[PDB]
């Protein structure tokens, strides 16, 4: 059993998670389920990032300890994943010891080695944006004696002021040629291609500046063992969740020894830099193998991209409660091409939900069961061969739909994988219009052919349902329940290699009802 390790990022609970966080986690579950159906030993991880100055500020505002603020927020997040039916194998929290021990030890090791050195951090903080800007990338600069003394933010235009404190730095520039050599040896490391260019051209080529990895202005966080005044900053703390959750540096490294390196790291494009540059360099200094792929998908837009800070938010609980689980998951995996951006509209949601699920697929199944109940009393005839003339091309189309499904899935374009599946569904509906089974019913002479048409409809659906198990968690099962396919074998990918596995007659449901919501 070949291992496949997949991770989502660890999300910051400064506020409630929205459809964008859902979108990443949902995509990871799709890969996880897909990969399990191909017979991999899968580990899929998600988690939270629980340290920093902001978690004090939100917890002390609500009137509670930092941890009992987090406990509430994590309980709400675990609930959202359970409701989305995320098949994550673990939840990692940076506030738990298996993580904290690893951050402590990695920091000291890089201190021992001389990768890290004590210095002073200098930057420009904007209160509105909650972002730190460098001297150079500042806009509308003010000079006093020829040095920038004050300025504006690039992204808002609010006044900033300098921040200066003691900080440990990670000298990463010496790993630059090792890192570029890594990109050349592993040409699919950064996905998609667009993001790899902007990594080389905008960060590495200018010169990778030393990285401020610790702070003194707050206390909530992992403290540096050799210097308690310093508390570890976001990069080293958060990034090592991918390995700490596997029991790295613990009593039991068995999960680390078998699952690391990561087959794929999911994220949105704002943090590709830390996964494709800093994370591989950190692992080099730890002398550990690098991840095999980092994937940055696009943004859900609204005004701007969806953020919890700015409130332009859609709660996935509202969408699931209203329109259903399978609709919500479908919308996220269908409307935005993996890697491109896209704008959310509740009108686009409802059209996807209705036109594809309810009207194309839901109606296909209902007509097919209805007709089988009508003409053969519920007793579906067995498969034999491509007796109708449309069947040669259509039986072949089934197989080619799986070939095209696979490569869209391997290459991570699930929107295209889903649209290819739906092309087959739409054609299955057309086959009813083309064959006209109601005309075949009148002649008792036409009985094999009328049976063949139903056998082809049912098999066409089988294929679609089978291929949709990674995406939709109720819909496939409900279709199998109503068709009354029973052995698990015909729900797996293997059973799609040769067309027409049902050569035994089966009694479909006498009471078909809507598949969705
Ligand atoms: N609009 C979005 N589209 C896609 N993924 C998103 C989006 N917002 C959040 N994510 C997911 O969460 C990760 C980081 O979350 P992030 O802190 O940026 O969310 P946020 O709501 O923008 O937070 P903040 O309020 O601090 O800006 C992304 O890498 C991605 O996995
Ligand atoms: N460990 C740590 C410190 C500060 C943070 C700020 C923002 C996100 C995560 C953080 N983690």
């Amino acid at each position: 059993k070949e291992t496949f390790y997949i991770t989502t990022p660890i999300y910051y609970p400064s506020g409630n998670l929205h459809i964008g966080h859902a979108y990443s986690t949902v995509a990871g579950d799709v890969i996880a389920r897909y990969k399990r159906m191909q017979g991999y030993d899968v580990r899929y991880l998600t988690g939270t990032d629980e340290h920093g100055q902001k978690i004090q500020e939100k917890a002390q505002k609500a009137g509670k300890t930092e941890i009992e603020y987090l406990d509430e927020m994590i309980a709400g997040i675990k609930q959202l994943w359970a409701k989305l039916e995320i098949s994550n194998d673990d939840f990692i929290r940076t506030t738990e010891e298996r993580h904290k021990h690893v951050v402590e030890q990695v920091f000291e090791r890089l201190l021992k080695q001389g990768d890290i050195y004590l210095g002073e951090y200098e930057g420009w903080y904007s209160v509105p944006d909650e972002t730190y800007y460098t001297e150079s990338q500042l806009v509308d600069p003010q000079y006093e004696n020829g040095k920038i003394i004050g300025g504006k933010s690039p992204d808002s235009g609010h006044e900033v002021e300098l921040v200066k404190e003691e900080s440990y730095f990670f000298n990463i520039s010496k790993y630059t040629d090792r890192l570029l050599e890594f990109y050349d040896q592993n040409p699919d490391f950064i996905q998609p291609p667009s993001r790899k260019n902007e990594m080389i051209n905008n960060f590495i080529k200018p010169g990778l500046a030393d990285l401020a990895v610790s702070r003194t202005s707050f206390n909530w966080g992992v403290h540096v063992p050799s210097n308690p005044k310093h508390v570890v900053y976001v990069w080293i703390d958060a990034l090592v969740n991918y390995i700490s959750a596997l029991g790295y540096l613990s009593d039991d490294e068995s999960l680390f020894n078998k699952y690391w390196p990561a087959d794929i790291h999911l994220m949105a494009k704002e943090i590709v830099r830390f996964h494709s540059i800093i994370w591989p360099i950190l692992l080099m200094a730890l002398d550990l193998p690098l991840p095999k792929k980092v994937f940055a998908h696009g943004w859900i837009l609204m005004d701007g991209k969806m953020s919890k800070s700015k409130g332009n938010v859609v709660d996935p609980n509202i969408l699931i409660d209203r329109y259903g689980l399978d609709a919500t998951r479908y919308y996220l995996m269908r409307e935005l091409p993996f890697g491109s951006d896209g704008v959310f509209t509740p009108e686009a949601f409802v059209e996807r939900t209705n036109f594809d699920l309810a009207n194309d697929l839901g109606n296909l199944v209902n007509r097919t069961i209805s007709m089988v109940n009508k003409y053969f009393d519920g007793e579906l005839p067995a498969y034999q061969g491509p007796l109708h003339e449309l069947d040669e091309e259509m039986e072949a189309m089934a197989l080619e739909t799986v070939k095209s499904y696979t490569e869209s899935m391997e290459s991570l374009q699930f929107s295209v994988a889903l649209s290819t599946v739906w092309k087959f569904i739409s054609r299955t509906n057309k086959y009813i219009d083309e064959t006209t089974p109601w005309v075949l019913a009148k002649d008792d002479s036409q009985k094999d052919m009328l049976g063949n048409v139903m056998a082809h409809l049912v098999e066409n659906i089988r294929y679609a349902a089978v291929l949709l198990r990674p995406f939709l968690t109720h819909a496939p099962k409900e279709i199998f329940e109503q068709l009354n396919i029973n052995n698990p074998q015909f729900m797996e990918f293997s059973s799609l290699e040769q067309y027409g596995v049902l050569n035994e007659s089966i009694m479909v449901t006498g009471q078909p009802k809507p598949i969705f919501p």
